[PDB]
Order: structure tokens, then sequence, then C-alpha cells
């Protein structure tokens, strides 16, 4: 695929909440969030080209792309929001 997996790192949780948002806006409802090593990761899987880019801008201005794999957050992380997180958080924050 040229689609996309997208793992970014934010400090806090309340990143997450203030971008989520913006991710609706663009017709992002979904991703999962887990929370590992004292921070917060959001992931968002099978992404065309063009939102996935479109995400990334959203997402580099509250975190970084990490380095730790999907396998570590999911084996040794913990799950917090499974697969739904974007319409979740607007529900409550919205």
């Amino acid at each position: 695929d040229e689609s996309a997996d997208i793992i970014y790192q934010f400090h806090s949780f309340e990143d997450i909440i203030q971008l989520s948002e913006s991710l609706q806006r663009i017709g992002i409802t979904g991703g999962t969030v887990y929370h590992y090593d004292g921070q917060y990761f959001l992931s968002l899987e099978d992404l065309g080209s063009h939102t996935a880019e479109g995400v990334v801008a959203v997402l580099a201005e509250y975190g970084n792309p990490t380095t730790l794999t999907i396998y570590r957050l999911q084996e040794y992380g913990k799950l917090i929001m499974d697969g739904n997180a974007v319409e979740t958080i607007q529900t409550h924050f919205s």
C-alpha cells in the first residue's frame, strides 16, 4: 500500500483532547489511544496519502512522531481508547 499508518507521541492527554476537533473536521473519526512510559500515543491506520498528510499537519502541532512500534504499545502499553478515539473524545469535549 501507499496507505499510511501514523503513530504520534504526546506529553499529555490534553494534547489529544485539543487536536481531536481538528481531526474530526478533516473526516477522521477513529484512532486508537495508548498510554506508555508516562505518555500518550495516538495510532491511526490505513490512511490515504492525502488525508495522511492533512493528519500529520494537525498532530505535528501537539506532538512528535514516535520511534515506538505498534507491537510495543499493544503488548506493553495500556489501551485507553480502542479504535474510536476522536469520536469518544468529541462526545465529551465538544
